[PDB]
């Protein structure tokens, strides 16, 4: 219980926003702000079927991206109930994927989609049935 | 590119963090910290939003009782008074008593947040959660 | 087999387009054009489950319209798989309803939705499973 | 308003028409003739379309094999070359081998029809049907 140093990797876009926030909010380093973000954000996956929504924003000019997300969905074990796509601007589409699955299936789907080249983000909203 | 840098932290905080890597699906501590950072930067961005900005995007996810008469209109009237622009909405019926709706919204951070708050307060609405995006993520 | 006279009622908007088409295409009366339309368009509902899509365009400022369409859907016997709405212009929304049901259920849904005040049209696309 | 007028017809044509009223769900001959008229007026309108017009709306409904690799990209590439604007697309999986997609399109009548024709010719596409609308119906 004592100070440890570890490494973190960010895409330029996130790193750039980080550095602006450090400057805007009066922090003295990346380490200091990230450390504070972790402390703040720190304050059980199971087999039960849950409905979830994954919002993905992606580059609509990235070839085979939709195919790779389909491939990911097909293998995930989740059941896709619906997907909707709209063009949000000149470079990006926004897709919502409404799906059912257990925690492990849905989490893996979100992380695999999120790490695709051309995917700007993939944010999951989960509703377990106690939430309704 | 993608840039690597160091962070310093108490070992017992690092132990609470390392606790959460594998169980949440991550291959490394780095991936999990990245998502905490993304999440917090988007919140900070939405907090400083110009009231003159009307270009924020978000998705509101709502679970509600579709057999509750007048709930649908009350939601429409709230949306019409919010100042936001609905780009697209999707509905699926989970069962005879739950409908899930996704609402794709454009507007000011205030107006969008207000919409979520007002919808979430209605009788028959079980769940109302915003997914926020910030232009630094996709521009 | 001999000539009969019957009556037809159209909303102003359809009647107006009819009269323009009569003039554009060289017809001499409504009766003549409608008679020709019928001849041309003339050239079995069952219990089998079919997937279908209903495209509805409607006035987004008509209060309780969505409620009435929901009421109609709920009573129809059809299972709605998904509905999507977009704003198409300043007065109109476009909704697509993807649904499963038998011929009688889906036909009744289309006709009941189509006759609502504020509904500009409701066009059904049906796929029986021999169509795929 | 809503305006009533008379139509003359041979009795044996009227008998083929009256054959189709109740079975197709109609309460009267008038309702069925109205829908034939709507259908034909929309077709005529789409046939005289200005190649300078890009404001027509239609929905393309497509059933296809979602497990056929590369079909998705081929459809995207066709849509990108069509000249049309996709406003929204929705996909549902009917089973492991059929997906139904609805595509909401804006463009010229030519470009939209061409898109339907090209998509419908692809291996793995089982069904591709346009629902057309004309501004006289909704403006």
């Amino acid at each position: 219980d004592s100070i440890i140093r570890f490494s973190v990797s960010l895409q330029q876009n996130l790193l750039d926003e980080l550095d602006n926030r450090i400057i805007k909010n009066g922090y003295s380093s990346r380490s200091e702000l990230v450390r504070d973000m972790i402390r703040e954000k720190l304050v059980n996956p199971n087999d039960e079927s849950k409905i979830a929504v994954l919002v993905v924003i992606y580059d609509h000019h990235q070839r085979e991206l939709n195919q790779r997300m389909i491939d990911i969905q097909h293998a995930s074990g989740t059941h896709v109930l619906c997907t909707t796509h709209i063009h949000m601007d000149e470079h990006n589409c926004l897709e919502t994927i409404i799906l059912q699955g257990n925690s492990f299936e849905i989490q893996r789907l979100q992380l695999e989609i999120g790490g695709l080249r051309g995917v700007k983000f993939a944010k999951l909203t989960k509703a377990s049935s106690f939430e309704y």
